[PDB]
RNA sequence: ACUGAAACUGUAGUAGAACCAAUCGGGGUCGUCAAUA
């Protein structure tokens, strides 16, 4: 699919329908023979998987807490921005 | 005591209207020339 809806993408950003944004997206490790492979396969796919969350587990078998304390720091980078909601 | 998720700044719009690269001009025709001794 990602191969197929990659190739069949055009167009992206403003006024595309008057020749803005003329574009080829292509993913790496992904080429015709991953589109190949779905016109060959489709009729047998079917629906995907039902999502589930990732659960916590616990063992409950940490030692008590023991002073003393220690403190390691972590420095955070920004590489992207990041939306840390105050209000929504 | 625990990151929300998901969502194309896109959609419509002719850098165009107007403006003469033009106005005037017979491919024509006659007197010397030179300055010393």
């Amino acid at each position: 699919i990602l191969a197929s809806g990659a190739k069949l993408t055009e167009r992206l950003g403003g006024k595309r329908r008057r020749g803005n944004g003329r574009c080829e997206l292509k993913f790496s490790g992904y080429s015709d023979q991953q589109i190949q492979w779905l016109k060959d396969n489709y009729q047998s796919v079917d629906q995907p998987p039902k999502y589930q969350q990732n659960k916590l587990q616990s063992a409950g078998d940490n030692p008590e807490q023991q002073p003393p304390w220690h403190i390691i720091p972590l420095t955070i980078k920004t590489l992207s921005p990041v939306v840390l909601p105050a209000r929504t």
